[PDB]
């Protein structure tokens, strides 16, 4: 059972780093909840304003308004930039266990590779190709049918042509 | 019964490594079902979107 | 406009 020490260690660190960025995230949306229900209270109070008979007091509330969207907006926009700060780190700590795991495959196959190299296999090929070669040679050899017929006919087939004509008359 | 040390040997370094290979196989595979859900999420967003008149 | 279509 190895230890792993030095990856232990960065990974408690890429923990709190991750338990930061996070937390830090919750302050903002909870931050974005408060400023949009101050943006919906400013419209309530501009529809009063209104009502009332008060149309400056309604331009007040809006301007109030606009500038607590606006404050919504930049808040979202951070919060978002967090998220993508958090998706970069977890992106970064997949991509170097997939360079590791791809360089532990790549020793593996170059030990294999250097051991059965494609030499070597030309070098198998070839032979299996020379020996073949003489196999067939050497029973090819044993297999002449000089011998079986050993004596021809000085005839050139002349009398076994006249048997075969004779055989098929009959 | 000859042993051989060093195929046995070679054997467990290369079903480590298929091992490790595998295990990074099957983090990737469960991230991209993950990315799926989002994205299928996302687009039940989108069309909420759309109906509510949010273009 | 896909979206919009469905």
């Amino acid at each position: 059972m190895v230890k792993n020490w030095l990856f232990g260690k960065k990974r408690k660190e890429d923990a709190d780093a991750l338990a930061t960025l996070k937390g830090q995230q919750n302050r903002l949306q909870a931050e974005a909840r408060n400023l949009e229900r101050q943006s919906d209270e400013q419209k309530i109070l501009a529809s009063k304003m209104l009502k009332a008979g008060n149309k400056a007091g309604a331009r007040q509330a809006l301007k109030r308004r606009a500038v607590f969207m606006k404050r919504l907006n930049t808040v979202h926009n951070t919060a978002m930039n967090l998220q993508a700060q958090i998706d970069s780190i977890q992106t970064a700590t997949s991509t170097a266990e997939t360079v590791k795991a791809m360089e532990l495959g790549t020793k593996v196959v170059g030990e294999k590779i250097k051991t059965v190299s494609p030499e070597r296999t030309e070098r198998v090929m070839d032979s299996v190709m020379e020996q073949r070669d003489q196999i067939e040679m050497m029973t090819e050899a044993l297999s002449d049918p000089s011998l079986s017929e050993g004596i021809l006919d000085f005839e050139d087939d002349a009398a076994i042509d006249e048997q075969l004509a004779q055989l098929e008359a009959e």
